[PDB]
């Protein structure tokens, strides 16, 4: 099956976009990387930088993931981001979302070897 690492490819890196251009970015988003194939995922962030310079985040700061686990990281520059929020009209299949632009410190949970991330925990 998929892989930790591959999913959260999937789920949070968006290296072929600067920023989001449209409104219209999350609806298309969310549902071309097929995060609303079984239900509308509530929340999503999408990281507009390279894969490396994301890895990279595994070897920055070391802090506490919301959960308490010791295993996130948060980066040491701020990152373009794409915030992913469902609005009050989603319905299943027809999800419905908000997008909102950042540029923020990101936070991630790591595992494995190589040691990547595998996790989006929070955007600081």
């Amino acid at each position: 099956k998929e892989t930790a690492a591959a999913k959260f490819e999937r789920q949070h890196m968006d290296s072929s976009t600067s920023a989001a251009s449209s409104s219209n970015y999350c609806n298309q988003m969310m549902k071309s990387r097929n995060l609303t194939k079984d239900r509308c995922k509530p929340v999503n962030t999408f990281v507009h930088e390279s894969l490396a310079d994301v890895q990279a985040v595994c070897s920055q700061k070391n802090v506490a993931c919301k959960n308490g686990q010791t295993n996130c990281y948060q980066s040491y520059s701020t990152m373009s981001i794409t915030d992913c929020r469902e609005t009050g009209s989603s319905k299943y299949p027809n999800c419905a979302y908000k997008t909102t632009q950042a540029n923020k410190h990101i936070i991630v949970a790591c595992e494995g070897n190589p040691y990547v991330p595998v996790h989006f925990d929070a955007s600081v």
